[PDB]
């Protein structure tokens, strides 16, 4: 067992040391993916601080209590939506046609228009941006609230969609020397397949000169 995978209750408090929540980042009005680092005493007298899952050189920060919340694990499906309905979307303020980050907003309009076309325009929570048009129907997020199940990195990593590809577009039919094995291009086998930490870009075992015997970081950094 990891000690980074394992929950701690120090006796006090609404999210235990190592549960995986969403931090509310108060400069962008976005939510983050973020551990709780430590519990301690100084909704008034007790102090969390975490760690964001993908900045951990911002190091370890303390958050207010309502800005934070159980990771977000639950993707709404498009019958389970309504107006009015408060969840977490992923938007572009500055280029709302591209990726952007994830913010709170309520829905104010749901329109099927085909089987496959789909208009949500929501109400996006900062001040707040109106008829904000979302791209990404099939990743809506339900918020949880306190109380949820904690999870831990044992039972996954609960990453998001962070990023925006220019050259496959995304697509798994085609190769991809970009966001795939640097080599060959090849998506086949997640499995026996490594990735880098600093630069991160992928090689199969077999791909690498020398080719690895078994199942990490880079050879051409070192
Ligand atoms: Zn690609
Ligand atoms: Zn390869
Ligand atoms: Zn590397």
């Amino acid at each position: 067992t990891s000690a980074r995978a394992r929950l701690i209750d120090p006796g006090f408090g609404i999210y235990k040391v190592n549960e995986l929540v969403d931090a509310r980042d108060v400069g962008l009005g976005a939510w983050f993916e973020a551990h709780i680092h430590s519990v301690t005493r100084a909704d008034e007298d007790v102090i969390y601080h975490i760690q964001y899952d993908e900045y951990p050189e911002s190091g370890t920060l303390e958050m207010n209590v309502k800005d934070l919340r159980p990771r977000a694990r639950t993707i709404l499906k498009w019958n389970e939506l309504n107006v009015g309905d408060v969840v977490m979307v992923n938007y572009n303020v500055e280029s709302p046609g591209q990726r952007g980050f994830w913010f709170d907003a309520e829905i104010t309009t749901l329109k099927t228009i085909s089987r496959t076309k789909k208009e949500l325009r929501v109400k996006i929570f900062l001040g707040t941006l109106n008829d904000c048009k979302i791209i990404s129907v099939d990743e809506i997020f339900k918020i949880e609230r306190p109380g949820a199940h904690p999870l831990s990195f044992a039972d996954g990593k609960f990453l998001r969609r962070n990023d925006p590809c220019d050259l496959c577009g995304g697509d798994p039919e085609k190769k991809c020397h970009s966001c795939s094995c640097r080599v060959c291009g090849g998506k086949h086998e997640p499995n026996m397949q490594l990735l880098c930490d600093e630069c991160n870009v992928a090689y199969h075992i077999y791909c690498l000169n020398p080719p690895l015997d078994k199942v990490w970081y880079c050879p051409s950094c070192k």
